[PDB]
C-alpha cells in the first residue's frame, strides 16, 4: 500500500512554526525552550497492518502503534491522553488526535523523496521536512 514508501529512518532538516504549534496546544515555556532545539529521528516500520513511528530526540522519545482505520489510544511527548486515528487519503498518513473536545491533524506525505510533516492545531500550521537516512 502507499503506506510502504513511509518505512524508514528520517532526520529533520527543516522546522516551520513548530513553537506557534507547541504554544497553540498549551505546551509550557520550557518545554518549548528545549523542544525548539531538538532535530528528532523519526522511524517508520510496517508489519503486515501493523505500522509503528517512533520519534526519538535528546528530550523526549515517543512510539505508536496503529492499523489504519483503527482507534488507539496515545499519550503525546506534551503529556495529552489523546483519542487516535491514521487513515490514508492518496498518499498521505493523516493522524487526527482528540482530546478535551480540542483535535490536531498530523499529516505526513512524501514530496520529491523528502518527508513533509504537516501539523495543524486550529489556525496554527507548523511544517517539519524529514530527509531518509
Ligand atoms: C519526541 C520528540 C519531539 C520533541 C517535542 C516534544 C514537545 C512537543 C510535542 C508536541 C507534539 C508532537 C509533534 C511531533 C513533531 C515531530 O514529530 O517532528
Amino acid at each position: 500500500s502507499m503506506a510502504d514508501a513511509f518505512v524508514g529512518t528520517w532526520k529533520l532538516v527543516d522546522s516551520k512554526n513548530f513553537d506557534d504549534y507547541m504554544k497553540s496546544l498549551g505546551v509550557g515555556f520550557a518545554t518549548r525552550q528545549v523542544a525548539s532545539m531538538t532535530k528528532p529521528t523519526t522511524i517508520i516500520e510496517k508489519n503486515g497492518d501493523t505500522i509503528t513511528i517512533k520519534t526519538q530526540s535528546t528530550f523526549k522519545n515517543t512510539e505508536i502503534n496503529f492499523q489504519l482505520g483503527i482507534e488507539f489510544d496515545e499519550v503525546t511527548a506534551d503529556d495529552r491522553k489523546v483519542k487516535s486515528l491514521v487513515t490514508l487519503d492518496g498518499g498521505k498518513l493523516i493522524h487526527v488526535q482528540k482530546w478535551n473536545g480540542q483535535e490536531t491533524t498530523l499529516t505526513r506525505e512524501l514530496v520529491d523523496g523528502k518527508l513533509i510533516l504537516t501539523l495543524t492545531h486550529g489556525s496554527v500550521v507548523s511544517t517539519r521536512t524529514y530527509e531518509k537516512e
